[PDB]
């Protein structure tokens, strides 16, 4: 696709679930997290 010639470039891991935003990949899998525990039912549908 838009290959090229350039390394080193990291990606803006962010949480599509808040909206937040960490540097290393294991930052943000972690804080999912919060978001994931025990299957807290809610207004998540119906
Ligand atoms: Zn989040």
């Amino acid at each position: 696709g838009s290959s090229g010639s350039s390394g080193m470039g990291e990606k803006c891991y962010k949480c599509d679930v808040c909206g937040k935003e960490f540097s290393q990949s294991s930052h943000l899998q972690t804080h999912q997290r919060v978001h994931t525990g025990e299957k807290p039912s809610g207004p998540s549908s119906g």
